[PDB]
C-alpha cells in the first residue's frame, strides 16, 4: 500500500486547503513559523520515518524526541500543528493522520513561502512511540563535516548527494542561533581562529551580531540575501562563502564536494533545476519507512496516542 498524493481526495478533498489557511493565519503574527514547520517535518522524517513521532509528548514508558540536542529549545511550531489538526479533524473526524498533515503543512509552508507547488504523496500513518535516543543519533548537527553528513542522510535512506544539497536549501529561509557559530567565528575545531571557509567581510557582519560571551540565543537570519524568501539565494551565498553554519558551507568547500559542487553551482544558476530537485528530494525523505495500512493509527490528538 504505497503512499498516493490522492489518499484523501474522498475522505478529505479539503485538508490541503485547511492546512493553508491555518499557516497563511499564524504566519501574521509569527512570520518564521513556514520555516519551523517544514524543519518539523525535516526531524519527523529522520527519526523512525515520517510518522509524526516528534509530535509526542512525555510518557512515563518513553521519552519526548522534543528533549533531543537537535529539538530542545530550538524546533518549534507544535502549537501551530495541534490547530490545524483540530481544525481538520472538524471537517473530516479521524481521518488524516498527523503524520500526513505534517507533511502537507510542510509543503504548504515551501509554497506560502515562495517555493514550488505540488502534491506530496500520501498515507502516513502515526506512531505508536517516540524514539529520543534514535533522535539523538539520527538528527544531523550543523558541526558536521561533509563525510558526516552523507553519513547521517544515508543512514536514513537518502544516498544521493542530490538529495542532501537540495534539502539543505531549506536554509534558504528560517533563523539560527548565535551557539550553532560561535566556533565558525572564534575558534573553529580548536585552532583559535575562525572557520577559513567563511567569508571574512560577512564574518565581521557575524560576530557583530553574535559577540563572544554574548546571547547564545540570539537568531540570525539562514540566508543573509532574502531571509523568509523560499528561493536559491542559499546557493549563491555558498558559492560566495557566505553559508551561515558550518554543514552549509561544507556543501561547496570541503575536500569531499568534488560531487556537491556542481549540484550547489547547477541550484544556484537555475530556480527551475532548484525547485525540480527540491521537490523531488522532499518526496524521497516524505517516503522514508513510513507505517501504512492498518499499522499504527490516525492520531486524534497529535501530542498522545489514542487510548
Ligand atoms: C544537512 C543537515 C542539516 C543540519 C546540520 C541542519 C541544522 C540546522 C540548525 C543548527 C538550525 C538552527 C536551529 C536553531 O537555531 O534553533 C536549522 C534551522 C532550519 N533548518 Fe536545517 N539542518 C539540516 C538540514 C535541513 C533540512 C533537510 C531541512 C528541511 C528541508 C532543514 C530546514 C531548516 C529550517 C527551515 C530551519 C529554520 C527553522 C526555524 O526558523 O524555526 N534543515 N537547521
Ligand atoms: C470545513 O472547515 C474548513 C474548510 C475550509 C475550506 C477551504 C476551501 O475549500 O478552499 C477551510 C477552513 C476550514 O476550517
Ligand atoms: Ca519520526
Ligand atoms: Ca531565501
Ligand atoms: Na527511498
Amino acid at each position: 500500500m504505497q503512499l498516493t498524493p490522492t489518499f484523501y481526495d474522498n475522505s478529505c478533498p479539503n485538508v490541503s486547503n485547511i492546512v493553508r489557511d491555518t499557516i497563511v493565519n499564524e504566519l501574521r503574527s509569527d512570520p518564521r513559523i513556514a520555516a519551523s514547520i517544514l524543519r518539523l517535518h525535516f526531524h519527523d522524517c529522520f527519526v523512525n520515518g515520517c510518522d509524526a513521532s516528534i509530535l509526542l509528548d512525555n510518557t512515563t514508558s518513553f521519552r519526548t524526541e522534543k528533549d533531543a540536542f537537535g529539538n530542545a529549545n530550538s524546533a518549534r511550531g507544535f502549537p501551530v500543528i495541534d490547530r490545524m489538526k483540530a481544525a481538520v479533524e472538524s471537517a473530516c473526524p479521524r481521518t488524516v493522520s498527523c503524520a500526513d498533515l505534517l507533511t502537507i503543512a510542510a509543503q504548504q509552508s515551501v509554497t506560502l513561502a515562495g517555493g514550488p507547488s505540488w502534491r506530496v504523496p500520501l498515507g502516513r500513518r502515526d506512531s505508536l512511540q517516540a524514539f529520543l535516543d534514535l533522535a539523538n543519533a539520527n538528527l544531523p548537527a550543523p558541526f558536521f563535516t561533509l563525510p558526516q553528513l552523507k553519513d547521517s542522510f544515508r543512514n536514513v535512506g537518502l544516498n544521493r548527494s542530490s538529495d542532501l544539497v537540495a534539502l539543505s536549501g531549506g536554509h534558504t529561509f528560517g533563523k539560527n542561533q548565535c551557539r550553532f557559530i560561535m566556533d565558525r567565528l572564534y575558534n573553529f575545531s580548536n585552532t583559535g581562529l575562525p572557520d577559513p571557509t567563511l567569508n571574512t567581510t560577512y564574518l565581521q557582519t557575524l560576530r557583530g551580531l553574535c559577540p563572544l560571551n554574548g546571547n547564545l540565543s540570539a537568531l540570525v537570519d539562514m540566508d543573509l540575501r532574502t531571509p523568509t524568501i523560499f528561493d536559491n539565494k542559499y546557493y549563491v551565498n555558498l558559492e560566495e562563502q557566505k553559508g551561515l553554519i558550518q554543514s552549509d558551507q561544507e556543501l561547496f568547500s570541503s575536500p569531499n564536494a568534488t560531487d556537491t559542487i556542481p549540484l550547489v553551482r547547477s541550484f544556484a544558476n537555475s530556480t527551475q533545476t532548484f525547485f525540480n530537485a527540491f521537490v523531488e528530494a522532499m518526496d524521497r525523505m516524505g517516503n522514508i519507512t513510513p507505517l501504512t495500512g492498518t499499522q499504527g493509527q490516525i492520531r486524534l490528538n497529535c501530542r498522545v496516542v489514542n487510548s
